[PDB]
């Protein structure tokens, strides 16, 4: 009653196995992604609000941008490998849609420098294995999911969030309300 199939959440046709906890695309490029991340706090609310064991998970999308796009997607994967993607993040959004400092495989580089990492470790890390199969590991799960647009996130590999379906007025009621939507989708 409070969450059924069709408004608040949809249930994939075709579910897919091993897939993550919740997982969520985005995109450098999209727009929409820098509202969830910077202005509502989206993945950092749904983080406390999930119940305990549970994960969240992060994957960058190359549909959007051009072969920087990809090289995006290839950066997002070192910026997991090295577990600094909560630091990363914020400075990648304002080098691309606000700063617009970041238009070449170059100047992303020195945002990792900047933040934190030696120029050493990005340039080792950004040839790993680890970062290919990371690469390739996002692009299968967009790819299963039949993604076709972002932000989107999906929970036990089953059931898509419906972003629709919910509270539009008070930005911090959309929040719970989106939070909540996903702590009753990981308990069932």
């Amino acid at each position: 009653a409070q969450y059924e199939d069709g408004k608040q959440y949809t249930t994939l046709e075709k579910p897919v196995a091993g897939a993550p906890q919740v997982l969520e695309f985005f995109s450098f490029f999209c727009p929409h992604c820098y509202q969830f991340e910077e202005v509502l706090h989206i993945s950092d609310n749904v983080k406390k609000k999930l119940p305990e064991g549970v994960k969240m998970t992060k994957y960058h999308v190359n549909f959007m941008g051009g072969d920087l796009g990809k090289d995006l997607t290839q950066a997002w994967a070192v910026a997991m490998a090295l577990g600094v993607e909560d630091k990363v993040t914020v400075p990648l959004f304002e080098g691309v849609q606000k700063t617009q400092t970041i238009r070449s495989a170059s100047d992303i580089r020195d945002v990792f420098i900047n933040a934190g990492i030696k120029g050493e470790e990005y340039d080792a890390a950004w040839n790993s294995f680890v970062v290919k199969s990371l690469v390739a590991q996002q692009e299968k799960a967009a790819a299963d999911v039949q993604l076709r647009g972002v932000p989107a996130m999906f929970v036990n590999g089953k059931y898509q969030l419906n972003p629709q379906g919910m509270d539009t007025s008070n930005m911090d009621v959309f929040v719970q309300q989106y939070a909540d939507t996903v702590k009753y989708l990981s308990e069932k």
